[PDB]
C-alpha cells in the first residue's frame, strides 16, 4: 500500500523513529527467537555494563556466524521499509542479538539516553537507520525504548570523547517531550542515527530478547571513531581497515 508507506515515512521524517507492528509473523518470531536464544546460550557475548550493573548482553555481528540472523538482517520486508524510510539504497553494517535480564547478582539497569550516530565507524553515520525487532513481548516494564521526537533535527552534540554521548545537552532539549513505545513480539521500530533514545531496565523475570540492525548508505566508507572496540570490524580481513575504504561485498551486503 503506497499511501500507507508514504504516511509511515512522513512520520519517520517528523519524529526520527517509527513503530511498525507485525513486521514478522508468528512463525518467523519463533524461528528468530529460537536462534537468538541458541546464540546467547552457546556463542560468546559481550557485556555492556559497569559497577552499576548490566545494561545488556549482546552477540556482536551475529549475522556473520548465523545464516538465520543474516536472513533477519536482510529480511525483505524490513529491508524494503528501511530503504523507503532512508530514501536511498542501503547496506547492512551489523546486527546484534540483545538481552536484558535479571540474574541473581546482577539486576538489569536502564539503557541511558544516547546518540548513536557517530559511534558508527562509517562516512554516512549521520544518516544511518536502526531496526529494532522485538522477539518477545516488550511491555514498558520489560525494558522497551523511549524516543525524543524531532531530536534527529537538532545540531549534533559538542564532540566529547564518547562518540555516543551528548543526549540532553543541546539548548532547549530537556524540555522536549519523550515517547515510550511498548512493542509486541514481531513489531519493530526504525530510528534515525541522530534520534535520542533510551530504554528501561527489565524489571520482570522474563528476558528481553530482540535484535538491533544498523543500515548504512550503499556508498558508505570506513571512518574510524577512535574507540578500539567500535573500529575493529570482524570478518573484514587480516589487516585493519583504512579510512575511506569502501564497505562493500557480502560482508556489508546490499539490502536490495
Ligand atoms: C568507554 O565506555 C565503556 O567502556 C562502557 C560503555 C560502553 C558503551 C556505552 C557506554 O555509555 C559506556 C559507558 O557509559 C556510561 C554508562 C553509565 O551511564 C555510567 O555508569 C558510566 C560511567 O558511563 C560505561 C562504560 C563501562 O564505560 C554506550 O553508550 C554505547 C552506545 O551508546 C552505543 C553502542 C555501544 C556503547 C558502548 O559500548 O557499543 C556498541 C554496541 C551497541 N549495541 C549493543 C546496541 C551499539 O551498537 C553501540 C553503538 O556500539
Ligand atoms: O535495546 C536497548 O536497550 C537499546 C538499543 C539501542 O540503543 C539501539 O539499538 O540503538
Ligand atoms: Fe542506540
Amino acid at each position: 500500500d503506497p499511501a500507507a508507506l508514504e504516511r509511515l515515512a512522513a512520520r519517520y521524517r517528523r519524529d526520527g523513529y517509527v513503530h511498525v507492528p507485525g513486521v514478522l509473523d508468528a512463525g518467523e518470531v519463533a524461528e528468530y527467537l529460537a536462534e537468538a536464544r541458541r546464540l546467547l546460550a552457546h556463542e560468546e557475548s559481550v557485556r555492556w555494563g559497569s559497577g552499576a550493573g548490566t545494561v545488556m548482553d549482546y552477540v556482536a555481528d551475529a549475522q556473520l556466524g548465523s545464516d538465520t540472523m543474516r536472513r533477519l538482517a536482510t529480511h525483505p520486508r524490513i529491508a524494503a521499509l528501511a530503504e523507503y524510510l532512508a530514501g536511498s539504497p542501503l547496506r547492512l553494517f551489523k546486527l546484534e542479538v540483545l538481552l536484558k535480564e535479571n540474574k541473581e547478582k546482577d539486576a538489569s539497569v536502564p539503557t541511558a539516553p544516547h546518540h548513536d550516530a557517530f559511534a558508527f565507524p562509517f562516512s554516512t553515520a549521520g544518516t544511518a537507520l536502526t531496526a529494532w525487532v522485538a522477539l518477545v513481548d516488550v511491555p514498558v516494564e520489560r525494558g522497551c525504548m523511549t524516543f525524543v521526537p524531532g531530536s534527529h533535527l537538532l545540531p549534533d552534540p559538542d564532540t566529547g570523547d564518547e562518540p555516543w554521548a551528548g543526549a540532553f545537552t543541546r539548548p532547549g532539549e530537556i524540555w522536549m517531550p519523550r515517547v515510550t513505545v511498548p512493542l509486541r513480539a514481531g513489531d519493530c521500530t526504525f530510528h534515525h542515527a541522530r534520534t535520542v533514545h533510551s530504554a528501561g531496565a527489565n524489571s520482570t523475570d522474563e528476558p528481553r530478547l530482540s535484535t538491533s540492525a544498523v543500515y548504512m548508505d550503499a556508498t558508505a566508507a570506513y571512518r574510524p571513531t577512535g574507540i578500539a572496540f567500535l573500529d575493529d570490524l570482524p570478518g573484514t580481513g587480516a589487516d585493519p581497515l583504512r579510512e575511506g575504504a569502501p564497505l562493500t561485498g557480502d560482508r556489508f551486503p546490499l539490502l536490495r
